DNA sequence: TAGGGAGTAATCCCCTTGGCGGTTAAAACGCGGGGGACAGCGCGTACGTGCGTTTAAGCGGTGCTAGAGCTTGCTACGACCAATTGAGCGGCCTCGGCACCGGGATTCTCCA
């Protein structure tokens, strides 16, 4: 499971330093609604943003980008 | 000898076309009547034809000088490019202009 293992840095990184993020995983497109599942059932916290669709549903995620906090 | 172009097919985002459903507003259909199209008529005046006059346009001829058209010389200026930045484009935001509605007031029509 490198899927797993990647995930738990990100529950590290929180743990021990409270980084929420942003993190960006980019994978290939069969493996999105798979890797969001797997994010859900490893790390209930992490709010997932599910960014693909139609231009018009992407640009309507946008809206949840904070570019105010680097944390 | 190697690099990058040619071939090709899978992958995945963008986007234009087409269908379904309703519903609703605009096109289609009817018909009375009116008034405007249009033919027919009278007159008169205004425009084409003709003749004598004149006027000046057009052709042949002379003389002049301006200025179009060409050659020469040079330097000013716009093409050129490498370095620098800030004006202006693409994305995001919000509030106020304007439209759309409803109902009461003034205008305009048409028949008496
Ligand atoms: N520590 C674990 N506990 C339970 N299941 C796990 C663990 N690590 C991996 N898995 C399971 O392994 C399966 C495949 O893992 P995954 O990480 O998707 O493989 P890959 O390395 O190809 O991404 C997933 O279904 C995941 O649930
Ligand atoms: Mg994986």
């Amino acid at each position: 499971g490198k899927t797993v293992q990647s995930i738990s840095v990100m529950a590290y990184l929180a743990e021990r330093y409270d980084i929420w993020g942003p993190f960006l995983v980019v994978a290939p497109a069969s493996t999105l609604h798979n890797w969001q599942q797997e994010v859900s059932k490893f790390v209930p916290d992490f709010k997932v943003l599910p960014y693909w669709g139609t231009a018009a549903d992407r640009k309507v995620l946008r809206k949840f980008w904070d570019r105010k906090h680097t944390t």
